[PDB]
C-alpha cells in the first residue's frame, strides 16, 4: 500500500473534424502510488513529443494529471493511451472513441 488503480479517459480538446488538428487527451487520475508511466499511441506505435501537466493531487481523487499531443484526426488512423502502473498486470491500453 497505497495501491489505488489509474482510471483513464482518452478524449479531443476541441469535437473532433477529421483533418482539423486538434489535441488528443490522456487523463489519468485516482492513482497510488503515483509513480505512472503514460504513451500515446498512433496505429500502435509510440508517439514521441508528448507533454504532460504537472501530476497534482486531490484528498478526493487521489493523483491525477494529462497527458497530450498535438494531433490531427483522420477516419483511417487509432489513436490510444498505453499505462503502466504497479496495480496493473500488464499496460492497459485505452483507445480513443470519438463517438463515446
Amino acid at each position: 500500500m497505497i495501491q489505488r488503480t489509474p482510471k483513464i479517459h482518452v478524449y479531443s480538446r476541441h469535437p473532433a473534424e477529421n483533418g482539423k488538428s486538434n489535441f488528443l487527451n490522456c487523463y489519468v487520475s485516482g492513482f497510488h502510488p503515483s509513480d505512472i508511466e503514460v504513451d500515446l499511441l498512433k496505429n500502435g506505435e509510440r508517439i514521441e513529443k508528448v507533454e504532460h501537466s504537472d501530476l497534482s493531487f486531490s484528498k478526493d481523487w487521489s493523483f491525477y494529471l494529462t497527458y497530450y499531443t498535438e494531433f490531427t484526426p483522420t477516419e483511417k488512423d487509432e489513436y490510444a493511451c498505453r499505462v503502466n502502473h504497479v496495480t496493473l498486470s500488464q499496460p492497459k491500453i485505452v483507445k480513443w472513441d470519438r463517438d463515446m
